[PDB]
């Protein structure tokens, strides 16, 4: 049975106007800006951008990859697919 989201979990994350995007739940570094309540820091593969999202926009990657894990014209998307499959836990800073 599922647990709550934790840092390191792999997802597709949904933002308005964008396709479901390969991403991970990030940690928050000591001294770094914390997300709003009930939101998680999402790191988007390929673009390497961070946004704050709640669980309604987070789809576990294993369950969802068949549907959302296909190449997309959008900037950074195919690089992101490579990252989440090949080195999802690396530093991309």
């Amino acid at each position: 049975m599922p647990h709550a989201f934790k840092p390191g979990d792999l997802v597709f994350a949904k933002m308005k106007g964008y396709p479901h995007w390969p991403a991970r739940i990030d940690d928050i570094a000591d001294g770094a800006v914390k997300p709003p309540p009930n939101k998680y820091p999402i790191f988007f593969f390929g673009t390497h951008e961070t946004a704050f999202l709640g669980p309604k926009d987070l789809f576990p990657y294993d369950k969802s990859k068949d549907k959302y894990g296909k190449p997309n014209k959008r900037k950074g998307f195919n690089e992101g697919l490579w990252e989440i499959q090949n080195n999802p836990h690396a530093s991309y800073s």
